[PDB]
């Protein structure tokens, strides 16, 4: 009734009529409407930008909070990570003692980047064979919304609850997806992890905001 | 006659027969034929795309006047800004006296980065919402061309000179955006203004080409 | 019968029933299936994406001999290039002497770059306005496959082996895109010749291998 239908949320709030394009008539999870640039009026192209939506999307809603939890530990839990900053975070595997999780050498203590990238291919790769033609876990029904063995606690059954569960995941993980922008673009810019900045903010928000670093584009000091 | 209908002018001049994509029948302005890649074919996305093209054109018209006219009065009329050159305009708001009009200190006198750009985002918002939606200054009948009140001095009551002004201003907005490209391109390789560019090109044309700082990926001395 | 039709070979293999757009009807040479993205759904951007497509390839074919051709002859062969490596063989024209072919002053031995720029800008505009349109080698009845005065050793005329001649140019032209990508990352990342690349994996491939330069974001050590 607010995000579904004719009288459904729109990107420009009232200023969006005449801002809708005819093809979005608010039938999918997310739709307010935004497609200025015309790149989904094809149903076909509509479809895989969905899917290519929703996968960045639950992507990033991944990798917010595993770039977080590793400097927040460090900073305010007293854990002694090797680099807690999630851009360092790779270059851990390069350092003596190699990658230890949680600070600790008796986990994990991986020591070759071939053997990660290369077992991680083979993983993903199956995975995502899996994710676009069925696997072991089911059948690929849904692109997007398998279900069955991915929704194991059931909290999918009811239609109604369902497409709200849908506005509120593809919700959040545009608000993820745009946190990850932010992350992208700080590291280049300030060089401090997204913790560390946000604990510089709340501390002089008027001499530390983004605007101190402007003069350099994406980091590099051109001018 | 000439650029609009079938026998208008395109884009590779006489190799053009059979360069034009068959939705490109010369019917809006700027016709000359030109989707090789073919990202226009969906009419829809064709609408967009124009939207999109006239946009940032009269954006890059603007800009055009806006990069050169401080640069040109420094360099030719002795006003003293603080940073003629458009690429450091921007820094000027965190040099001590703020940014000075002109370089008047009693013009603007700007001092706050955060209020400019707070109350360019209100002002700049409800401006776009205006354009795609219809506002105080009448109503967005059509997306490019609203006229009525963006129309004071009727130029655009004769259908025919109608559609030769669109072509004049689709081309014109064209060459501005292909300035502006070649403005960007030559502050991240020189470091120059653009008048500072042109100044030195007309003194020593043969020694002062663009191939001087070839070796210089977008101003990175990568090699 | 294994690369064209509905029993062709698809490019997630056993795991692309499902991953393959149904306007993917394994039509054209090097269909794979493989539009995630979507970006082919408009038969006539297909048609415009296959002919980039196709001439990207071309030229990365030509590239990759190109590129590697100099460097190997300098390392393998005694010649001496003014700039063996790729990245680096532009730069030859501002070298003293200037740029000569094989590195024997008495060929080509260009000394203005203006002069060659222009000369290439003519030939390329009128070569490529025949491609387009025709010229006197022919007209340009098909945009990929002119044919005629393109294959004057007849080895497509036969229907069948003119198919199975295009799957082969289509996958050693992707093949060829893909190097010349590898190349660019790895000038950038490296800074050295891929002949001294592959050189260098070949010698140590566990201490030489591409994480050595992970620190990097294309050459720029940000962090
Ligand atoms: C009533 C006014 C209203 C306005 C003006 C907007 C406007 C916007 N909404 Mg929106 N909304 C509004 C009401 C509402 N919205 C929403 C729900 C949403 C959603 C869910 C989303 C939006 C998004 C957007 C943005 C999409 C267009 C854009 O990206 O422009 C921005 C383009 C610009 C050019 C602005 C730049 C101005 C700024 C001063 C730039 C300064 C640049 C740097 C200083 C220098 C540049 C650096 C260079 C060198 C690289 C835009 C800011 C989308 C979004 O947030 O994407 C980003 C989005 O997902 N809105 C609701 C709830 C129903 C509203 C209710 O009233
Ligand atoms: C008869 C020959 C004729 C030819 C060959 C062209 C060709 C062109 N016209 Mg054109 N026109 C011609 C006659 C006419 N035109 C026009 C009206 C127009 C218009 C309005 C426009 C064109 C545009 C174009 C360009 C579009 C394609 C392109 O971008 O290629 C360029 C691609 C290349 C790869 C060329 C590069 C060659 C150069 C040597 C590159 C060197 C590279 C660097 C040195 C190194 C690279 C750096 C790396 C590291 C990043 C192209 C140059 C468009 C344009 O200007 O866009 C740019 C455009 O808007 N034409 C008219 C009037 C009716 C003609 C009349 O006869
Ligand atoms: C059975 C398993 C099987 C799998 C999993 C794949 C998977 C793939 N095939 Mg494929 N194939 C498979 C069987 C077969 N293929 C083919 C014939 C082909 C062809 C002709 C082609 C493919 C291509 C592809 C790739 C296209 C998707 C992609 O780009 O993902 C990759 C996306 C990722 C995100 C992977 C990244 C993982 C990696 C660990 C990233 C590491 C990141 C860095 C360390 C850090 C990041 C740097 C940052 C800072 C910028 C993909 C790897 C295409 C290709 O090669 O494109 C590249 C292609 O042209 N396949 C045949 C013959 C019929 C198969 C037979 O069984
Ligand atoms: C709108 C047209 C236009 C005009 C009039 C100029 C004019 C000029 N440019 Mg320029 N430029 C343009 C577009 C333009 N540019 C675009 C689109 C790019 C991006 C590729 C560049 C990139 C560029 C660089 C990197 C440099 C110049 C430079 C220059 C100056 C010397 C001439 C030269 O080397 O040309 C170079 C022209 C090109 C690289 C492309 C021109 C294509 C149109 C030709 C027809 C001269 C004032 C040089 C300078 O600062 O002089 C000291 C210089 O270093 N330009
Ligand atoms: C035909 C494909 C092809 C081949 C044969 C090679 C071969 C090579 N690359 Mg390479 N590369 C490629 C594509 C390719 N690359 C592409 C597409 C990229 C862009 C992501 C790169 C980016 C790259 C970097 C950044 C580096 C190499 C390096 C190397 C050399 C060491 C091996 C290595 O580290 O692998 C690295 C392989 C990849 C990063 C991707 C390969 C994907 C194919 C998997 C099958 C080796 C000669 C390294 C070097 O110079 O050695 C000293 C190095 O530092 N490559
Ligand atoms: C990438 C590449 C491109 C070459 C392009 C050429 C040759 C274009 C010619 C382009 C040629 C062109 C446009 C010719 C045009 C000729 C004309 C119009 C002739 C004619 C006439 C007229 C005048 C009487 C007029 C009448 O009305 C019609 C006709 C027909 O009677 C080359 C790469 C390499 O050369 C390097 C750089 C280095 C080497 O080591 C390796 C290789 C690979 C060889
Ligand atoms: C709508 C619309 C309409 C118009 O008409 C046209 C239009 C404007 C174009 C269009 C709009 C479209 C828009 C806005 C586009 C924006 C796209 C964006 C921002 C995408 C962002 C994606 C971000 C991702 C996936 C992040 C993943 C992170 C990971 C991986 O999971 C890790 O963190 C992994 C990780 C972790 C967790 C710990 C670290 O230490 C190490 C690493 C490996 C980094
Ligand atoms: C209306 C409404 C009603 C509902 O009821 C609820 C609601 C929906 C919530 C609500 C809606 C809210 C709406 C629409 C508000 C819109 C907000 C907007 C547009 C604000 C945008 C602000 C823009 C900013 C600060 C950019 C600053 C750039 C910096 C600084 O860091 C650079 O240095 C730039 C820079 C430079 C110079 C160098 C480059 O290399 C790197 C970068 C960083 C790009
Ligand atoms: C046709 C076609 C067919 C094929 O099939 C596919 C295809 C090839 C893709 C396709 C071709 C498409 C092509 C060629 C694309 C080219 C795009 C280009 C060059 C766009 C350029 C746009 C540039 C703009 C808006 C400039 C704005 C500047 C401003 C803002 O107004 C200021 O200066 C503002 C300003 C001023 C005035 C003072 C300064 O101090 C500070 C600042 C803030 C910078
Ligand atoms: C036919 C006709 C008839 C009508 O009646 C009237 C008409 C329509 C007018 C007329 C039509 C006219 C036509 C078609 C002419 C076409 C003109 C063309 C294609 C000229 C192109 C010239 C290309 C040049 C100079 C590029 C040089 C690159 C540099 C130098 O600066 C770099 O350093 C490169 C570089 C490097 C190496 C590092 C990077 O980081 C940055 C950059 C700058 C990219
Ligand atoms: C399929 C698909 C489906 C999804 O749904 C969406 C999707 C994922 C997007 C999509 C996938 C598409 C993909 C993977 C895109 C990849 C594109 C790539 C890598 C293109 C690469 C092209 C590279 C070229 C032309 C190289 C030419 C080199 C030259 C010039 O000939 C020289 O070397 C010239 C030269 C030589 C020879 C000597 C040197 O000294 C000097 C120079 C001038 C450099
Ligand atoms: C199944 C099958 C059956 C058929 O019968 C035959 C068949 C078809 C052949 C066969 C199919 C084969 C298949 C599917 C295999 C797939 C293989 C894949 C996905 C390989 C992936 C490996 C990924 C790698 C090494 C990435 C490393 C990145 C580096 C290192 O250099 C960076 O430093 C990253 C980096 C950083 C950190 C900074 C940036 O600035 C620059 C860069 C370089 C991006």
């Amino acid at each position: 009734v607010e995000f579904y239908g004719p009288d459904r949320a729109l990107w420009l709030g009232p200023y969006s009529e005449g801002a809708v394009p005819s093809y979005l008539t608010g039938e999918f999870p997310g739709d307010y409407g935004w497609d200025s640039a015309g790149l989904s009026a094809d149903p076909e192209t509509f479809a895989a930008n969905r899917e290519l939506e929703l996968i960045h999307a639950r992507w990033a809603m991944l990798g917010t909070v595993g770039c977080l939890t590793p400097e927040a530990l460090e900073k305010y839990g007293g854990v002694e990570f090797g680099e807690a900053v999630w851009f360092k975070a790779g270059s851990q595997i390069f350092a003596e003692g190699g990658l230890d999780y949680l600070g600790n050498p008796s986990l994990v203590h991986a020591q070759s980047i071939l053997a990660i990238c290369w077992t991680q291919v083979v993983l993903m790769g199956l995975a995502e064979g899996y994710r676009c033609s069925g696997g072991p876990l089911g059948e690929a029904t849904d692109p997007l919304y398998p279900g069955e063995a991915f929704d194991p606690m059931g909290m999918a059954d009811d239609p109604e609850t369902f497409a709200e569960l849908k506005t509120k995941e593809i919700k959040n993980g545009r608000l993820a997806m745009f946190a990850m922008f932010g992350f992208f673009v700080q590291s280049l810019q300030t060089g401090k992890g997204p913790v560390e900045c946000w604990a510089e903010h709340i501390a002089d928000p008027v001499a530390n905001n983004g605007f101190v670093y402007a003069t350099k584009f994406f980091g590099a000091q051109i001018f």
